[PDB]
DNA sequence: TAGCCGCCAGC
DNA sequence: GCTGGCGGCTA
């Protein structure tokens, strides 16, 4: 965690999650506490804030509960299923300038939302149990 | 500009 | 040993 990270520093302004190349462009990576260190890729953002959230996504997938990540806000849709208030009073207003803007991905984030409730994208059943 | 690699390093 | 992230060559 801030483990790989003392060289860059021990903890400093970019998350958890994270590494950062010469032009600034930002990396998704995880590995797996079940598969020894193996690594796959989550993706690549240009993004520091939706960063922890690339890895919000795996790793709700790979703790399974409890999962490991900086901040709390948990997400609750009611009554629906029928949630366009939610949808729209959630996403507003919740803004990046410069990496939302990027075009195209403006409509998946502008909808929804800012954290997300996901299962076991980590595990094929049948897995009972991890580590 | 991006990805995979490889040591290494604090929790 | 955990699990990231440095970390910098090559892809």
């Amino acid at each position: 965690m801030d483990q790989g990270g003392r060289g860059v520093g021990a903890e400093h302004g970019k998350y958890r999650g994270v590494r950062r190349r010469p032009w600034g462009k930002y990396a998704a990576e995880i590995r797996d506490s079940r598969k020894h260190g193996e690594r796959v890729w989550l993706g690549t953002f240009d993004t520091a804030e939706e960063a922890a959230r690339a890895y919000d996504q795996a790793a709700y997938s790979m703790r399974g509960q409890a999962a490991i990540l900086n901040f709390p806000h948990e997400y609750n849709m009611g009554s629906g299923v029928s949630s366009s208030t939610a949808m729209a009073g959630s996403s507003s207003a919740s803004a990046s300038a410069s990496s939302s803007s990027r075009q195209v991905f403006e409509f998946e984030y502008l909808d929804d939302s800012v954290l997300e409730e996901l299962l076991e994208e980590g595990e094929k059943p049948n897995k009972g149990k991890k580590k």
